[PDB]
């Protein structure tokens, strides 16, 4: 179907847990979601009427925009989810620099990155066990 | 004289950020520095009276305990005063992981991290030119 990403109101907080109940396992994430959202800092995207997949960011990294969770139903099974949480940044982050990262481990998300022309741009360790976590870096579109 | 460590409180403010127009040339971080203090979140060195230092943390890097400013008076002559602001938040950090970060030109930084059993943890490119942030890590004592 046709997708379309947009700023989350609290109307699709619902349904963004959900999805995130199937990607981690539970609702833990819920109420950094929800303050997320509060904050006007949660992306979704939709398609046929539902939510397929979402964003979330801060701007305590360095100063610098950090994208902290982009998250697709594990239903879909397409690709393009995530790119277009992406570039829905690339023109909406309040700051210049965007970062992000993944583990090492996760060779889908580090396709993705590059698909949308994050590079890499260094590495924290000492966090998930053995699986280091590739800080990605972009620039706004200008 | 004798060093001594403790939270701050609101009446630290003005001292605190007479030290970091010192060291950045300004006042540009006083609000942050204010929000810390105001969180709890703000730890002075003192001595003879006076202020010597100061360090901030929050707890948002990746879910955990971020030191994020570790400044020293550029007034003093001896060295001791970053360690033991780090000494204190081995004791007192929210949380079991520890991290921080100082740039790669940064020898006199990285010399007090290892000073105080910070390990090279990671790097951050694309932050200032030329010059990435290492990161630093450690666990509390326990």
């Amino acid at each position: 179907g046709m997708k379309n990403v947009t700023k989350a109101s609290i109307d699709d907080l619902d349904s963004i847990v959900h999805i995130d109940i199937d990607v981690i396992g539970n609702d833990s994430r819920r109420n950094y979601i929800k303050h997320s959202i509060d904050e006007g800092r949660c992306v979704i995207v939709k398609e046929d009427n539902s939510i397929s997949g979402f964003l979330t960011y801060d701007t305590n990294f360095f100063d610098c925009t950090f994208l902290s969770l982009i998250i697709v139903s594990p239903t879909k099974r397409r690709r393009g989810y995530a790119s277009s949480l992406l570039s829905y940044m690339l023109s909406h982050s309040p700051t210049q620099k965007i970062f992000s990262s993944t583990n090492e481990s996760n060779e889908s998300m580090q396709k993705v990155f590059n698909a949308n022309g994050f590079i890499r741009s260094g590495i924290v360790e000492n966090l998930d066990e053995g699986d280091p976590e590739i800080i990605f870096y972009t620039k706004k579109l200008r």
